[PDB]
């Protein structure tokens, strides 16, 4: 079966980790390790065919170790990550979105946009904000709670989806 290997990005703190657990092991971690960069492996099925899916959950301190830019150069697929209560994670987002695509030496790179945390009452980012960012990237945007698990599988199915049609070109 396909197995299709993606990449979580963001911001420190903004939820990368308790996603991907939430996403993985269905339970919320209020707190994880922030040093701490691995990869998860779960079988799902996504539009009818069952796939593989691994994914990497990027630790800021693990940037430079050997295998980052291993993990970099086999990613198919990122998920850059902020959080709707961290105006600066928001703002570092492009950051991201730059790197990857110098790293892919592609314009053309399967991302989605996910704003996090979406349960809490304080939001500093509004969804008009996000809308307007991912549409002039010509990417999908996806409002997440790892906490309640709203939009969890959607953020991580479309950017298979994202996957799938860059392969179909
Ligand atoms: N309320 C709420 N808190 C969250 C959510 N996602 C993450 N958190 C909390 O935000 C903090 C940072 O999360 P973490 O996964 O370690 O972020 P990371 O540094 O990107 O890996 C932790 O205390 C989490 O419990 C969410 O969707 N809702
Ligand atoms: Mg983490």
């Amino acid at each position: 079966m396909t197995e299709y290997k993606l990449v979580v990005v963001g911001a420190g703190g903004v939820g990368k980790s308790a996603l991907t657990i939430q996403l993985i092991q269905n339970h919320f971690v209020d707190e994880y390790d922030p040093t701490i960069e691995d990869s998860y492996r779960k079988q799902v099925v996504i539009d009818g065919e069952i796939c593989l899916l691994d994914i990497l959950d990027t630790a800021g301190q693990e940037e430079y170790s050997a295998m980052r830019d291993q993990y970099m150069r086999t990613g198919e697929g990122f998920l850059c990550v902020f959080a709707i209560n961290n105006t600066k994670s928001f703002e570092d987002i492009h950051h991201y979105r730059e790197q990857i695509k110098r790293v892919k030496d592609s314009e053309d790179v399967p991302m989605v946009l996910v704003g996090n945390k979406c349960d809490l009452p304080s939001r500093t980012v509004d969804t008009k904000q996000a809308q307007d960012l991912a549409r002039s990237y010509g990417i999908p945007f996806i409002e997440t709670s790892a906490k309640t698990r709203q939009g969890v599988d959607d953020a991580f199915y479309t950017l298979v989806r994202e996957i799938r049609k860059h392969k179909e070109k």
